[PDB]
RNA sequence: AUUGGAGGUAGAGCACUGUUUGGGUGAGGGGUCCGUCUAGGAUUACCAAUCUCAGAUAAACUCCGAAUGCUAAUACACAU
């Protein structure tokens, strides 16, 4: 399973434990879409931050 | 993210320390009279000496015991 990764919220007014996740999957602006690493147990960031970004299977 | 520990916090029940509701349990301590060789046997009365049974009760109760988080290693992701 391959997924790009997406954006519904501003990462302003949540927990630094979010800033610096969203940081570390490196989106910048919203919605630039990083093609990346649908490999499991950094889907403990898209399902922990699953608030956040739709799942998209690149 | 997984594994590893640690912490007794919240919660609870009471396992101890505290407090406490009943019910049972009882010397005794104050009410007949026999009665001050003579003490008493007493009547019931408040606690009934504990303990027993349910009922709780708490920051300085804990036989327990989280979820969270913190830390160790590993994994993956990054860039510090």
């Amino acid at each position: 399973a391959q997924i790009k990764i997406t954006l519904v919220n501003s990462p302003i007014g949540r927990i630094p434990a979010q800033r610096k996740t969203v940081k570390a999957l490196g989106l910048g602006k919203l919605n630039s879409s990083v093609v990346k690493e649908g490999s499991p147990a950094i889907l403990g960031m898209v399902n922990s931050i699953s608030h956040l970004v739709k799942v998209e299977e690149a």
